[PDB]
This record gives C-alpha cells, sequence and structure tokens, in this order.
C-alpha cells in the first residue's frame, strides 16, 4: 500500500526521481519552460547532469516526507504552506502541481510493480487541495 | 534529535553518503578488502566510479529507512534479519558494521552541525546486537 510504496520510491530514490520527472516532462512539454536548464535536451543528456540528479533527488525527497506526514492521503496544512511559500514556487498554480501526479500515477501503473496507485491519486488530489486552501492559485 | 538528524542526512543524501563512506574507507583502509576496484583511486577517483555513486546511495537510502522505523534507536528485528540474509552481506562480520558507525559518529562529531551523535552511537551498538541475533558472525 501507500506506506510500502513510500519504502520502496526512497529505496531507490534517484532512480525513480529521475524516472518521475522525465515521465512529466515529456508528458507536459509546456511545463519544461520552468527549467530553461533542460531545454534542448534529450532524457540521456539530462541524466548525465549532475545537477538534474541533484534537483529531482531534492524535491523528490522533499515529496516523500510530505507523503509520509500525511494522514490517510491527506497532507499536513504546514506541508503545503511551506510548498506554497517556496521562492522557486513564484508563478506556480495548482494546475502545474494536477499535471505532476497525473504522470506519476500513469508511472506508477504502466511499471509493472504493485504500487497503490489509487492512493497516489487520492493524495494528489487532496495535495492540490491543500494548497488552494494555503493560498496558492 | 535523531529524528530530524534523519531529516537533515536525507536533504542532501548524495552528498552524506559519499562523505561518510570516505571516511569509513579512509579510517579503516583494511575494508577497502571488501571492494576490490576500490584500492588506488584517491576520493575524487572514487567519486567518478558508477558503481560507487549508485553502491553508496542504495545503502544510505536503506540505512535511513532501518533508521526511521528503530524505535528508540532501536532497530526492528526484520531489518536485521534482511540485512543479515542479503547475498551482498555473506562474508562480513558485525566488525564489519561497529566500524561503519564509529566512523559514522565521528563524522557528525567533527561536521560542526548539531547531529545527536550520541544516539547514532546507540543506534550502531544496537544494530550490531540485533545483526548477531539474527544470525551475523
Ligand atoms: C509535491 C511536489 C513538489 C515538491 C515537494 C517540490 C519541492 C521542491 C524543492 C525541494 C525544490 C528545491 C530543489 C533544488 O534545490 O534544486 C524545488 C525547486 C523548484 N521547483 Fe518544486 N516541488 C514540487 C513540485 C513542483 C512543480 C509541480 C513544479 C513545476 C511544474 C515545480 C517547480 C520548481 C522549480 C522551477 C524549482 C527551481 C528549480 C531550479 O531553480 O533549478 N516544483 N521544488
Ligand atoms: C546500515 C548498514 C548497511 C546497509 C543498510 C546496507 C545495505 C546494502 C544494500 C542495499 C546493498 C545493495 C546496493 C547495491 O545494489 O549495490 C549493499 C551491498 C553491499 N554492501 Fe551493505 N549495507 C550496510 C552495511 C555494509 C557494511 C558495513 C559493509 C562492509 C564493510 C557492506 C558491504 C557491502 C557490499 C560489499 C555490497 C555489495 C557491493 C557490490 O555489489 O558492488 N555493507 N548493502
Ligand atoms: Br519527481 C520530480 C523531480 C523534480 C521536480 N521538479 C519539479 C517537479 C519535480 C518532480
Ligand atoms: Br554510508 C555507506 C555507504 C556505502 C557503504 N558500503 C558499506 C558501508 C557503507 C556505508
Amino acid at each position: 500500500g501507500f506506506k510500502q510504496d513510500i519504502a520502496t520510491l526512497r529505496g531507490d530514490l534517484r532512480t525513480y526521481a529521475q524516472d518521475i520527472f522525465l515521465a512529466f516532462l515529456n508528458k507536459y512539454p509546456d511545463e519544461k519552460r520552468n527549467f530553461k536548464n533542460y531545454v534542448g535536451k534529450s532524457d540521456q543528456e539530462l541524466k548525465s547532469m549532475a545537477k538534474f540528479g541533484d534537483h529531482t533527488e531534492k524535491v523528490f525527497n522533499l515529496m516523500m516526507e510530505v507523503a509520509d506526514r500525511a494522514t490517510d492521503c491527506v497532507p499536513l496544512a504546514s506541508d503545503a504552506s511551506t510548498l506554497v511559500q517556496m521562492k522557486q514556487h513564484s508563478g506556480l498554480t495548482t494546475g502545474n502541481f494536477e499535471k505532476l501526479f497525473v504522470a506519476l500515477v500513469e508511472y506508477m501503473r504502466a511499471s509493472g510493480q504493485s504500487f497503490d496507485s489509487q492512493s497516489w491519486d487520492r493524495f494528489g488530489k487532496n495535495l492540490v487541495s491543500a494548497l488552494s486552501s494555503a493560498g496558492m492559485k
């Protein structure tokens, strides 16, 4: 279930973080505009960049912390506030987050592993609603 | 404290995993014998080797999960059994793990960060005891 999925993802954090982020960027090419350093590069080019690996590792680590602290797939309001108030998230809307979790669930369903994809979908939906309640457009 | 230390380490996972493993290998040169392809290399050369980066991250990812699942710095028996039953650990003894945690505690004390080094020392001793009860020589 959800808690085991967190353990599975944390066990190979960098590998999953890169694969999920690339799934997101390739499913929604327009989102790649938020990352000017990654424009014009193939998946294998990005995977060779130390900057890419470090960025995805840090984002995914915090996503796993938020998921681990959630109750019944409902994130803590304080975690949602943190994500809203981050300077790196100025200009972002809840739609950006919604698309990320669509790609994440689609990745889990296609991987063949026994991820609890329904729980991740609910978590994504509750996180979007918590970001709204925390002041994100 | 201990729980916050886990979060700190996970926040810069690749850096700490490599730094701590290198501190271990340089404090205990004999331990490089378990890693034949690491001999004759400086630290920066090791940090460029594919197997080194992948290995240290997977070790540290799982070590933080074991620490996170512990109660009062006592690991779960199931986590100890997992570490003992791993085919990669055949031929290892508790002494290899004891040396790892001496280096980790010394690293924390020399870092100037507010690590709860006393809790990590207890954790290491309690893990070693659990490994022995689970079957490791
Ligand atoms: C639960 C989901 C998310 C979490 C936990 C999260 C967390 C983070 C973290 C920790 C950083 C700092 C990373 C670093 O130091 O390189 C970061 C940066 C950033 N994030 Fe988020 N993020 C999330 C979702 C998103 C989404 C959906 C977008 C855009 C579609 C986004 C856009 C960015 C950008 C543009 C940066 C700055 C990257 C850079 O300057 O290189 N994040 N985020
Ligand atoms: C809390 C302590 C430890 C944890 C969680 C742990 C976990 C792991 C994991 C997950 C792997 C497989 C990762 C991979 O795919 O390479 C591994 C491999 C390995 N570990 Fe452990 N380990 C620990 C302690 C140690 C110690 C103390 C030693 C030796 C002094 C050691 C020696 C090895 C070796 C030789 C391998 C295989 C190397 C290879 O295949 O290239 N480990 N360990
Ligand atoms: Br997984 C993952 C990794 C890095 C990221 N950066 C922005 C969203 C995002 C998701
Ligand atoms: Br951190 C860390 C990373 C890799 C390792 N391999 C054997 C002990 C050890 C510790």
